[PDB]
């Protein structure tokens, strides 16, 4: 990993935490990254951050549980938060994953 042995999801929640309750947007997460990390700092120009960013959405494009929420509103202007479902402190009330047998 560019930054060090944390892993993706582990900076990317951190991120996320700082409007978790919401919705954090999709460049915020990026500028979390440039802001706190001071790798990520060197790293702010298009090409220079381009690759890192890539990095970011191949793991939000793998991990089903970063999911996108709607917004109505086209461009690049999108954002993203992670599923309830798939992060602990909070169990869904009605079990989807209920394993029927």
């Amino acid at each position: 990993n560019p930054w060090g042995a944390e892993s993706y999801s582990d900076l990317i929640a951190k991120a996320l935490k700082s409007t978790f309750d919401g919705r954090m947007r999709l460049n915020e997460i990026y500028n979390w990254f440039a802001s706190n990390v001071p790798y990520f700092g060197n790293r702010t120009s298009q090409e220079q951050s381009a690759g890192w960013k890539n990095s970011i959405r191949h793991n939000l494009s793998l991990h089903s549980r970063f999911m996108r929420i709607q917004n109505e509103g086209a461009g690049k202007s999108s954002w993203w938060v992670i599923n309830p479902d798939a992060k602990p402190g909070r169990n869904p009330r009605r079990q989807r994953s209920a394993t029927l047998e």
